[PDB]
């Protein structure tokens, strides 16, 4: 539960977002310094754009057709206490020795939605918490109902002891169940200007939001007591991302954003017992009543971003030649109306594993214990299926080659990444810098020196991925020349996958993409399954009146490790340089042909024969 | 009876519009999620629609003839006959025979009351005018005192004692209204609250508690008749009224024969004595709604019961055993249908409707909590209603057939929290419901098959083949338009013969060519595209173009065809009718080779 830490908690935001044309950015500046020479360093600013999905994104119709959880049985103590709440009424004494099931996923997702809406626009009322349908919600009352009536397994029954112990969670549960319209039933409503109209005291936005927080955690505890925690947890994050567009860094990634938005749930039910001491309530993030909007927005914006970044660390490893690359998709069939049905099929065949890994990391991110049946993975895989087969012009799929499992850069966003089960971090493609620590990592791939001609030194890189070696972003964010002195020795055989700028087609800064957000190299951008020879241009032209030297690093730095470190996280407004989208090559390339030929015929078809001419 | 099946499954879906005419219709949408236990990639979402329409704008105000079924042998049991003593004067009540008879016939009242219920569920209007068929205005009522003068009437009369009016005034008022609707002499103890007036005046109600009282009287009368043992017959009358005012438009051109049966099922004038109800007869309905519920929750519960009644017919019908393997009932006739009437098909339908009505009223009474009558009295009534449907000289849409599959009214595959109560052979055969509402059902992926081998670009399997519904994997593919159900084809068939083929236009070779339009229900008809002999199917797993590349396709792999399917239910919404829902499948219903195979089939009886 404390698995989320206080990183964006401390950044101080002040802007309230009113439209979708505006956004806030969480700038995190990073110092890249090689352990060998402390003067080859650079300042690279990751950004994290957060904007409003729509002006009225929280008011989207519930519909009610979604993943329907069942068999979420309460543990023992809750069965006893719910038996107690039932036996009070003769109309409930019937269901006395029956096992009671809860399913608040719908209210949980709407809670996440409106809490993100609050973190962005700052305003909440009962309309925003009840889809502005609270005005005429008729509550069936357990006392006024006939004796022929009987409390169904599918009625949201809010016991009176719940309002006795804490009326804030009571009113919040009522408002959310009104939003995710459900048969809410109380022990008795106080007939007052309405037979079933439930009037509640007007809250100042701050107490309202605090009640919303504490009731979100109440429901999380409730679902977690059933083992179905990631069952009522994932839904919360889906709600979160249903309102705040977390602009992705790469056009390929961020398909999981639409996957989450496509996810819905069936109408809530079950009874709401008073919280039993603290199973999950013992961890209380904020305690001051009506806490200021700034710190609240801090906690929940960091939760938004940590979830959104957990994908990059929850990515399955695509094995090529016993080497692990970040799972990247590839198809030959042309795009028709902005979709590749085969790209969607491969996205599903990867999500088959990506989703259980992602839910494992999410469970360990909220501390909710995992369960064997993995229902959450089923729900998310179904959401992916829905976003795949949708017959609509869908960006994020205009491409023939795409990297799906990377939505927002997950580096410098966690006090540590120790608990996360992510196989892409055992390979080199995980975080670049842990927050609050100095991280030493390899600055280039397995490298070998291969000659030094006039004002050039060539190195064979045993190249794997641009990100895998970070020295190049030091050279790019160097105050001097940004990689204009480093270039390739391209041959027939070294083919580029997701290469930087197709519109140009030898200096390397052309083969990068110039992501003006998240300076850090996107995993699987300059991939290649072969080695690559790369020249560093040390000197200017010889035989002239001058032979000038440059800051181009020496063979120690190129071969020696680099350390990385994060320097706080400012909150900034909408600049212009950050919106610039990179023009990455996303067309069926000869490198895609190896992947197709390995899938169709066999993996033994791309071994050592990719390299042509030693 | 104890507990009737009333899951607030349809109650949860919130209805927006009220229906005032027959041009529009309310569509209940239910999504079903299908996925293989082999791999969760091959999934699909099937949208079962149930379309409800108002039969006619004034489908309740229909001329009451008072003719037809007349139950004249429902007398109270002991407890009720003793409670009846106490409506006479003490002097008479003390010295009355202990074995007296009090014959009850409330059936016409329950039919009109069901009609009023469903009319309220469609239009949302209910009042004394509706409930009395414009008769409560000037209904003169005999005012005998102390039900000693009850034998003083020159005929049997519907008597409403004063203890009933004192116990539950709304039940008494509603019974007055109903007995006024269908011609029925009423007898009350005090004619008018103001002594001197010959007409009993109404404590005018609000429509909300008006409909609440209608509900409570339906249950009262059901309990009353059930105390006699003729409960199944009472509930049959109730559902007759229900489907007599609303039309649940079917999932097949044929289906709705049972609709026409329930239409023509009428009852004679009611009579009897209405005691104060026994306190704990119906323990509880599974749902609970408050006194004066909004039209919303009422429409919810009663639309659920309309659709559940409609579902029971498919849920229960005798599966015909061909070569001792059971199929959904399908009736074939060589004679050509004339001017919209197929006589031989009518006679066949009757012969099978015998067993159908037996099992159907058994299951209906199971669904209402009332024990089925030990003798099949009600079933015989429904069978006679069928008979009047069959030999009607008028044209009929549902019998324009030459090969029909009778008993399939609406899909019963998502409206029941449990099916174990019902006894149905079709469920045991597997053509029953596929996904219990609120339970992940693991059913067999297809028919029992064997892998006969694979060729270059295809892979064959020998289905021991019964019916498309018994092959639940193919609607997963059916939903997937991107190379899903166009890779399955029958160009490996020796003779391409199917009863109920589907798309007969393009005959006069992929599986998508031999399927129904099926736009209103993505799940498969129980007698969809059946064959009694094993058939072999080949899948187009790859695609090797003429140039040389070999594109792999999304056709399910072998362990998908041989590993089970899991099905769960999703939300049930409601919405408005669009053009795409109304699309009616053109289906092949003509005497074929398989037809004359079935005419000579085993059919062990």
């Amino acid at each position: 539960k404390p698995m989320f830490c206080e990183i964006i908690k401390l950044a101080n935001r002040k802007r309230l977002i009113f439209n979708t044309t505006d956004e806030r950015v969480y700038d995190a500046r990073l110092n890249y310094c090689s352990t060998a020479d402390s003067t080859v360093q650079a300042d690279c600013h990751i950004y994290w754009r957060l904007k409003l999905r729509r002006t009225d994104a929280v008011f989207e119709e519930y519909t009610g057709q979604g993943y329907s959880l069942d068999t979420a049985a309460y543990p023992q103590q809750y069965t006893d206490i719910i038996r107690g709440y039932y036996s009070k009424h003769v109309s409930s004494s019937l269901a006395a020795n029956t096992q009671h099931f809860v399913n608040v996923l719908a209210m949980l997702r709407h809670a996440g939605a409106c809490i993100a809406h609050y973190c962005m626009t700052g305003k909440i009322d009962f309309d925003i918490l009840s889809k502005k349908k609270h005005k005429n919600k008729e509550v069936v009352t357990l006392s006024n109902a006939d004796s022929l009536s009987f409390l169904p397994h599918s009625a949201l029954y809010l016991p009176s002891p719940l309002r006795a112990s804490d009326p804030e969670i009571f009113n919040m549960l009522y408002l959310l169940g009104c939003a995710c319209d459900a048969s809410i039933a109380m022990d008795n409503i106080s007939n007052t200007s309405g037979a079933a109209k439930y009037s509640m005291p007007h809250y100042n936005p701050l107490q309202l939001s605090h009640a919303l927080h504490v009731t979100i955690f109440y429901m999380l505890s409730l679902m977690d007591s059933c083992g179905y925690g990631d069952d009522a947890v994932l839904a919360l994050t889906s709600g979160l991302h249903s309102v705040t567009t977390v602009i992705a860094h790469s056009d390929e990634g961020g398909i999981t954003r639409d996957a989450l938005r496509e996810l819905s749930y069936t109408q809530p039910y079950g009874t709401m017992p008073v919280p039993i001491a603290g199973y999950f309530q013992h961890i209380n993030v904020l305690f001051t009543t009506q806490p200021a909007w700034d710190q609240f927005a801090g906690i929940w914006d960091y939760v938004i971003l940590a979830t959104a970044a957990l994908v990059h660390l929850s990515d399955p490893g695509m094995t090529v030649n016993d080497v692990t690359y970040p799972t990247t998709l590839t198809t030959k069939v042309a795009t028709v109306d902005g979709r590749n049905s085969d790209l969607a099929a491969q996205m599903m065949h990867s999500a088959t594993r990506f989703c259980d890994i992602f839910v494992e990391n999410l469970s360990t991110f909220w501390g909710v214990v995992a369960n064997p049946d993995g229902n959450a993975s089923q729900a998310l895989l179904h959401a992916f299926n829905i976003v795949a087969c949708a017959v609509e012009p869908n960006r994020h799929l205009e491409m023939n080659v795409m990297a799906p499992w990377y939505w927002v850069e997950s580096s410098a966003l966690f006090c540590d990444y120790a608990p996360f089960r992510s196989p892409i971090s055992s390979a080199g493609y995980g975080p670049q810098c842990v927050y609050g620590a100095r991280l030493v990592l390899a600055a280039t791939n397995s490298l070998e020196f291969t000659g030094e001609a006039g004002d050039y030194s060539a190195y064979r890189f045993e190249w794997t991925t641009m990100r895998h070696n970070p020295l190049f972003n030091i050279l790019n964010k160097r105050v001097g020349d940004g990689l204009a002195n480093v270039d390739f020795r391209l041959r027939p055989f070294n083919e580029w996958l997701l290469e930087g700028q197709p519109s140009r087609r030898d200096t390397l800064d052309e083969y990068i993409w110039g992501s003006t957000s998240c300076d850090l190299f996107h995993p699987a951008e300059l991939t290649s399954y072969t080695a690559v020879c790369v020249r560093f241009r040390n000197y200017l032209s010889g035989a002239d009146g001058d032979v000038r030297i440059l800051n181009t690093p020496t063979r120690e730095v190129i071969e020696g490790n680099v350390v990385t470190r994060c320097d706080g996280i400012r909150c900034l407004d909408s600049n212009k340089r950050i919106q610039h989208v990179p023009e990455v090559a996303r067309r069926y390339c000869m490198m895609a042909r190896y992947l197709a030929q390995a899938r169709t015929f066999g993996a033994l078809t791309i071994g050592d024969d990719i390299i042509r001419g030693f």
